[PDB]
């Protein structure tokens, strides 16, 4: 059976933890529960110690937005919907590798380019784009004032980069490594049943 200790916390302190992480990790060594299987307990600590995906959209909002760039792969993969014909695919791809601004320009383009024809299809090829994520302090503010837990806004900037995301879901897996490499970082130092 697996469990949690008191020494844990000792231990994780010589690892350079995040203190709101030990902070969150708190309840847990105070909630006196015996658990058994790994899926349980790491549900539980994602949920006690905080999700990002239970404020994704509010973070992915709060985010800075910078340049925008055309992308081969999502023609690619948006190829699957059948609402954008291949001849408006080749009057897009006419301005291939079109590097803009931010996304005003994108959106000026592509209003703009795009004429006599519905504009759904213009705004599902919004689904897809490439669009570079940057970290500021007023976004960490805006989070910070958001309610969040203050873990969130801590290793977010823990996680301050100066070079732009190539899309924001690259931005997103790289937050998804980094806290499951907290986590099992955390699940190295469990119980120590022995079995």
């Amino acid at each position: 059976t697996i469990e949690l200790t008191d020494e844990s916390l000792e231990k994780l302190k010589a690892e350079k933890i995040l203190q709101s992480v030990l902070d969150a990790l708190r309840p847990l060594t105070k909630k006196k529960e015996k658990y058994k299987n790994t899926e349980t307990f790491v549900f539980d600590l994602k949920k006690f110690i905080g999700k990002i995906d239970d404020n994704q959209q509010m973070i992915s909002e709060a985010l800075e937005r910078g340049k925008v760039r055309l992308t081969g792969n999502s023609l690619k993969q948006i190829s699957k919907t059948k609402k954008i014909p291949r001849q408006i695919l080749n009057q897009l791809k006419g301005l291939k590798d079109n590097t803009y601004e931010n996304r005003e320009q994108f959106i000026s383009v592509l209003k703009t380019t795009v004429r006599g024809i519905n504009d759904e299809q213009i705004s599902l090829i919004l689904d897809n784009i490439d669009e570079d994520v940057r970290l500021t302090d007023l976004s960490l503010t805006k989070i910070r004032k958001a309610k969040v837990p203050q873990t969130l806004v801590d290793m977010l900037a823990d996680l301050k980069k100066d070079e732009p995301y190539k899309n924001e879901k690259e931005f997103l897996s790289e937050f998804k490594k980094k806290m499951g490499e907290i986590i099992g970082l955390i699940l190295k130092h469990a119980a120590k049943t022995g079995g």
